[PDB]
């Protein structure tokens, strides 16, 4: 029934901040997890319907195979969060195919708009 949500984080004031927001609409099933088990694919016991991606100083850009672990999510709409990245980085992120471009700090609306426009 839910929406399923996946967030990857490795900032705690983000992750309580987000997951408290999309939990407060009821209609979203979040998970919270470190930015690196995003490489890991989504659960064989899990359905994504969403993906937020907390890339921060865009240190998970740099990690070898980070656009084909992005094919390991299929199509489920990315929403990506970072700080202010570089050109190297930003053509990594274009790759990524993510939806939407979020910058730290988020106001609560954008994230909102972002999540409430793929349902």
């Amino acid at each position: 029934k839910r929406k399923q949500v996946a967030l990857f984080s490795s900032d705690p004031n983000f992750k309580r901040d987000v997951a408290t927001r999309l939990d407060a609409l009821a209609i979203y099933d979040v998970r919270v997890s470190e930015t690196d088990d995003f490489l890991k694919g989504p659960p064989a016991d899990t359905r994504p319907g969403i993906v937020i991606l907390d890339l921060g100083g865009g240190d998970l850009l740099g990690k070898p195979g980070i656009v084909e672990a992005r094919a390991l999510w299929a199509t489920v709409p990315l929403i990506a969060v970072s700080d202010e990245l570089t050109s190297e980085q930003t053509r990594v992120l274009v790759r990524m195919n993510a939806s939407d471009w979020l910058h730290k700090p988020l106001d609560g609306k954008e994230l909102l708009n972002a999540v409430t426009f793929h349902d």
